[PDB]
């Protein structure tokens, strides 16, 4: 109740904050209420944390080197229904409620998707009541800062520990320790991994919240530290340099010593901390498979495999075989990645150096998996090549969704298509040997977060019409279908959507140089900027649009503001550059009243879950408009749709059953099929075609090349026109023309307010399938093989 | 009361640690008990310091690189008066008090005896009620912690905030941002120091309550933070590279740019924060003095006097003159240091390229002050080169001592005789010119942490016959005299010196190879170990009494036990030399079996704040033996005195007002008076007219030589040997025969349990002066100009 909440916020701000209300900050609410709001769950956690160790369920262990998970305040009293007494509490207190919210700073754990899909998961597992986990790196930078400076990405620490967090609590009792470095021995008593070098591992708790069930389960992130005089202590810094930042590759392996580092410590520790998690319950290790999931979050824990051998042999002096076993029952490998670039294949000499325990384990777990194939396929030579772990050309590297492969039970990919392509495509080898292995489940997005939370609006709306069961049961939406007649209903969506937004409008004219017209339509693309998502294919239809409007502004054009937004990796120049150019649009398109409140061209600088959490809501047109193949899964497309955004999008990731679930025409399908891609591939690229073939098209590459964006500096984008006509394996031309016909599609439906919404209330409805809470029930009845409850 | 402290120890477990009783660690203990300590203090800490910000009135700032502040816990409820009623809280529910309270890290961030100058003080302003800060740097790590392997010290990081520290509290509002390197532009709008670095320095505010008074103090301690790209992000290290290690040259220059930057980082910071705060306050700037006043202690803050200077000049844009005069009214110095080599000799370039707009005002403010010289000795060619704020010989090298001199309105010393030599030899030409500035504040320790809190004995039976006016009023010792003849009192006092001992026995037994005799004369060295104090020459004697047993076993030896302890500086391979001496020494001593139960040598393990306060409390002889004229004071001596331990010691530093008050017959002084020390260097210390001339010595110095301590590294002393020969500027032979025979009389007083307490209690009584309370009310009264109140 309100009154006690009044209380124990000033209880807080008097000893955890000393403070009067006379001084404190903005800042000294926030952490008031946000101790307040930690102190109402420490119950439950306590409790449910007891729970899971008094009576032994199979516990699960999401191990990952990225925890998306923003902001903890708010989502914690939604999910814990304390929300609007907490709301009532700083209202009666004078207190501004959003402010203190905005103080909160993202736990920007996680470049992308898979980021926040290790967020989202954690979010229904404790939903769900299942005994779940969270094992990851505490970084001290998370994902960095971007700021447009001169229409280029600048990147800032995202310094978000520097005064603190309310919401971890160290355990130091658990902190274990991690070894590098060294030499293998070879002894009589087994093999010892002796003259190593030493990182403490101190684990960190944060709570997961289940939404409302009273389960609250543990996140674990790790964090580094060391066991003239002057300069060695200083030296401390290299240690405790593991845990600084979180490395910016979404879709990118860069092979860094220090990632390669960063990977066996969170994996080390969590495998320490898990074990002794076993044997201090009511449990030799035979029944470690029964007590046990690792979910490896892609192949980023790779290392854990030959780790949890190490343990074993070498540790429990288990005998191989039997332990072989048990290593290949509990760990289970996500496949997130497609492009090869995204894989990650570590030079040996580095494992040799850094982990050479490690190596002998995989050259030796490699070594049976031949000995096998050699008594599966004896002729067979290529085959052998084609499966090792060991790619021993140049520089020889292992390869990590090999040993992912070879040390699970259950490979699967992250939805239906992409799977299709894992299972009979990229790993049709091992697929073969044994189909059972390979699996698929399409990804989701917690609608306590992406719901309730972001758009109250449309959570409430619903809420007044089919009970609240769906925020537990989201595969309600479908009695939305019912509404599909009422009159006021779809006035009622729309103007929900209208809110949205006005106020989202608001933000974006208090930031930038730009009237925003409240009554255009929001075509929003929002992700990590990458040559595969295509940012350039929307950029250019962008462009088309301007080039629209000189040669006949008089003509009734459906006005439409574009937003797209995204952080480039620092080593990507490319994406860097087709920013760039998006601001440098951006620019002409803004001032030029020639065309005016017709189109305005925003691009979001630092994009974020918090920010994500903000703009979602108000959108009209989702932009998911990759290549044939590209897009795995997408976690955003999916919130788009369940947030009153119609999709414009390939078949291509889980945009695929979206259609199967909506209907195909309910969404903007276009574009080739990833058949009509493999038979472009056979014809193989050639730019010049649509160059020529396209009266439009060339005019938008002309004013690229010629300097129309960049006067100042003609050329500049020559570096794109390079990859666009010669080096384009995303094909931007090509679907260019599907895209822009398609986007008329659109822009002719929204002149159509009481159709459009028609088409949007279809969206919603048949959302239900992509709440993150029905893929956790899958991966449990399948994977990890447990049972929910409360 | 029992019951609420009881119940906020339950809640806050609960809440703060998230931890049932179950499993609890004995850490979350402490940890709530930290915490319910703090919450009976905050209400006062923020009335403090809203009524100094209120009625405004003049504000003492103490500047130091040094807090040696020991623990927090255990003081904090002494002074709140909740101890007794935390002992009886803890110890219902069931936990034992003792055990809490040694989970806590010492807040070591201090080298020696100055570095607990400063936390002493921080306890009688406190109390004195006067409106006092102490600014410091908030050194992730302290000094180090200290080992002995192979009888040899071992350095370790105190890496006391690895598991954090309930009794700071960050501020995040009263950051500030600090400058390095960068140029020097003079400019139509004053100078300017352009293309500057940054850290931000962060302040981390400690309460340090009044004992009983209703005002808890502020200490600000400042760290640093940052205002390929992995790399880029990792290079911040280098900024909070400054917070980093406290500098363990206790008495030594190393003149390290790091610690440059140290030095300017908290005097920057500190500055900035006095004035921001006097322009916050109810007041152009000539109300700073009459409103401000920094204490300098010792020469490390004084890039303040230029730093204030800039501020002056440069930032408020005031008429140089103007600002000088008030430099000078606002800053104090301390003077703290003897040897030539603790002396802070900034070599120019340094600070040319880090500081050069602090550089150019050390020339102006120096350029003026040969101006004042010329003027009034316009024939002494030689004192305008020796009085100078430059040492132009060889590389420029600031004197820093001088900076502080003629910038400050009074320059100290710590004793009698110190401040003595300091303003007629060390400082003859500032002080001929100046007589009136020079003056001195002989030193004291905190009886709150040196009677209430490592001895409660003492603290209850004084306390129950003479009542408790003494802690607040110290010189109420003297009303004990009227107790020399009570047998029964006396007989009383020697039983507490035994629990203290008996108990400190234990505390030797179970961590030592070693058993105690419960009846030994404790005799107790400890202090950062330098030549200069001697412990060699304590050493030798420890030798000298070992061959007494040798010569004849069946004499009467009078048992005694030996503790040496202190930390040897990493660079001081001499001071590292003689601890191995020690210890080589004390391994034969234990092990010969003809002793046995006769003489026990021990040295002191990692030898800190809190293991003081267990050794002193329970010794009988304190060892206060540096070479005549090298110790400025002391404050250890002081203790000892306190706690019922006779002085053995030189006629030197504060030892000579301990003579004072208690009377010479109540001291064993011995050895040398700076004068015959004088004589002896007129004459020339010939270094082996003692080896020949005294028959025992030459048996020592052999043993030490030929290998008798040493025999698998016989010549592993040599370094010593030739030292002791050739280069000992601290004569430890010249007074080693007098120190033997004085040590005849400890011997012999000792076995005469009555004349020996008699004495002690002497001493107890007369320790009254030795007051930090009496140091504080001197310097607030002659330099601060403030008066106590509460
Ligand atoms: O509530 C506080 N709290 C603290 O000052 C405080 C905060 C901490 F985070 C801490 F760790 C210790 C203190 Cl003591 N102060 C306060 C309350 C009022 F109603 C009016 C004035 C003040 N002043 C006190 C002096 C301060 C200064 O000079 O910097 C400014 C604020
Ligand atoms: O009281 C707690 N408190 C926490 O576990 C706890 C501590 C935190 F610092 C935190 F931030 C969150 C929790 Cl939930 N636990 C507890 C209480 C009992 F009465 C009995 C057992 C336990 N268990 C829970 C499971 C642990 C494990 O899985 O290793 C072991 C201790
Ligand atoms: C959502 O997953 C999301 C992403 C990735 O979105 P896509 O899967 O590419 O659609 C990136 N950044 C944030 C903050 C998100 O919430
Ligand atoms: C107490 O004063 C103390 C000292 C002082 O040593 P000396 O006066 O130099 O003998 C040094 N170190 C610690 C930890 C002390 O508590
Ligand atoms: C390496 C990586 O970040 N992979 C990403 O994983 C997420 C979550 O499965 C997918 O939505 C996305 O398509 C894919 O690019
Ligand atoms: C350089 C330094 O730390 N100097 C020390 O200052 C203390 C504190 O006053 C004196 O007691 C002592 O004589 C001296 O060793």
């Amino acid at each position: 109740n309100v009154a006690e909440l009044k209380k124990s916020f000033n209880r807080h701000l008097h000893f955890t904050l000393v403070k009067d209300r006379n001084v404190a900050t903005t800042r000294d609410y926030y952490f008031a209420l946000a101790h307040t709001v930690r102190d109402h769950l420490v119950g439950r956690w306590i409790r449910t944390q007891q729970h899971y160790y008094d009576k032994c369920p199979k516990r699960v262990y999401y191990l990952s080197l990225e925890f998306y998970m923003g902001r903890t305040l708010q989502n914690t009293m939604i999910n814990l229904g304390l929300q609007n007494a907490c709301d009532e509490a700083i209202y009666q207190l004078g207190l501004d409620i959003e402010e203190l919210e905005e103080i909160e700073e993202d736990a920007g754990l996680g470049n992308g998707g898979l980021g926040r899909l290790a967020a989202c998961f954690l979010d229904s597992m404790a939903t769900l009541g299942l005994a779940a986990y969270g094992y990851g790196i505490r970084y001290e930078y998370g994902i960095f800062n971007q700021k447009i400076r001169d229409g280029w990405q600048v990147e800032e620490a995202d310094d978000w520990l520097r005064y603190g967090n309310p919401w971890e609590k160290s355990r130091p009792e658990f902190m274990l320790p991690v070894h590098f470095y060294g030499k293998v021995e070879h002894t009589n008593t087994g093999t010892k991994w002796i003259d190593t070098q030493v990182v403490l591992a101190l684990p960190y708790d944060t709570p997961v919240p289940g939404y409302m069930n009273n389960t609250v389960n543990t996140m674990r992130l790790w964090s580094a530290r060391a066991p003239d005089y002057i300069q060695a202590v200083l030296d401390r810094n290299l240690a405790e340099n593991i845990s600084r930042v979180l490395y910016p590759n979404d879709n990118f392996f860069e092979g860094k010593e220090l990632r390669l580092k960063q990977e066996y410590f969170v994996v080390a520790a969590t495998l320490q901390d898990i074990i002794r998690r076993f044997k201090a319950s009511k449990f030799v290790f035979d029944a470690f498979p029964d007590q046990v999931a690792i979910q490896l979050n892609d192949t980023h824990p790779a290392l854990a495999i030959p780790e949890l051998m190490r343990i074993f042999v070498d540790i429990e002096k288990l005998p191989w075989s039997k332990a072989w076993e048990l290593t290949q029952k509990t760990f289970a490998y996500t496949n997130h990645t497609v492009l090869p670039e995204a894989l990650e294949r570590w030079p040996v000499d580095l494992v040799e150096k850094l982990l050479p325990r490690h190596l002998e384990i995989i050259y030796e777990i490699n070594q049976k998996h031949l000995d096998r194939i050699v008594a599966l396929f004896p002729k067979d030579v290529d085959r052998l090549r084609r499966m090792s772990l060991i790619e021993e050309e140049g520089s020889k590297r292992i390869n990590m969704a090999h040993l992912c492969i070879v040390g699970s039970h259950a490979v699967n990919g992250v939805a239906k298509i992409h799977s299709d392509i894992v299972k009979t495509k990229v790993f049709k080898d091992f697929s073969e040997l044994e189909p059972d292995k390979f699996q698929n489940k399409t990804n989701g997005i917690t609608p306590r977060r992406w719901l309730l939370l972001c758009n109250p609006g449309l959570a409430e709306l619903i809420a007044e019409k089919i009970g609240e069961d769906y925020v537990k049961d989201l595969s309600q939406l479908t009695k939305l279908h019912s509404f599909l007649g009422d009159d006021v209903f779809l006035r009622e969506l729309a103007k929900v959507k209208q809110e949205n937004k006005l106020k989202f409008s608001q933000f974006l004219e208090t930031e930038y140089k730009v009237k925003i017209n409240p009554s255009s339509m929001f075509d929003v693309q929002v992700k990590r900027i990458h040559e595969y998502k295509r940012q350039l294919l929307n950029c250019l239809h962008v462009i088309t649009m301007y080039n629209r409007i000189k040669k006949d502004p008089k003509k009734l054009f459906v006005p439409r503001t574009v937003i797209i937004g995204g952080k480039a990796a620092p080593g990507y120049h490319m994406a860097k550059m087709i920013i760039k150019l998006i601001t440098s649009v951006a620019d002409v398109v803004n001032n030029d009243p020639m065309v005016g409140s017709k189109l305005k061209v925003i691009f979001l600088e630092n994009y974020r879950v918090s920010l994500a959490e903000k703009v979602i809501p108000a959108t009209d047109l989702s932009e998911q408009i990759s290549t044939a193949g590209t897009e795995a899964s997408g976690t955003g497309n999916m919130k788009f749709m369940l947030n009153g955004a119609l999709t414009i999008g390939t078949m291509d990731g889980a945009n695929v059953e979206m259609a199967e679930e909506a209907g195909e025409e309910n969404l903007f399908i276009f574009g080739m099929r990833i058949d009509d891609v493999a038979a472009l591939d056979k014809k193989g690229y050639e730019a010049k075609e649509y160059y020529e073939a396209l009266p439009e098209l060339k005019l938008v590459i002309d004013q690229i090349d010629n300097g129309f964006f960049s006067p100042k500096q003609p050329d500049l984008f020559k570096d794109i026109i390079n990859m666009l006509f010669y080096h384009d394996r995303f094909k931007v031309f090509a679907d260019y023309e599907a895209y822009v016909k398609c986007q008329d599609k659109v822009s002719q439906l929204y002149m159509n307010p009481k159709a459009w919404n028609t088409m949007v209330l279809k969206n919603i409805a048949a959302s239900g399938k992509f709440s993150s809470d029905r893929t956790i029930k899958e991966y449990a009845q399948n994977i990890w093989n447990v049972e929910p409850s409360d």
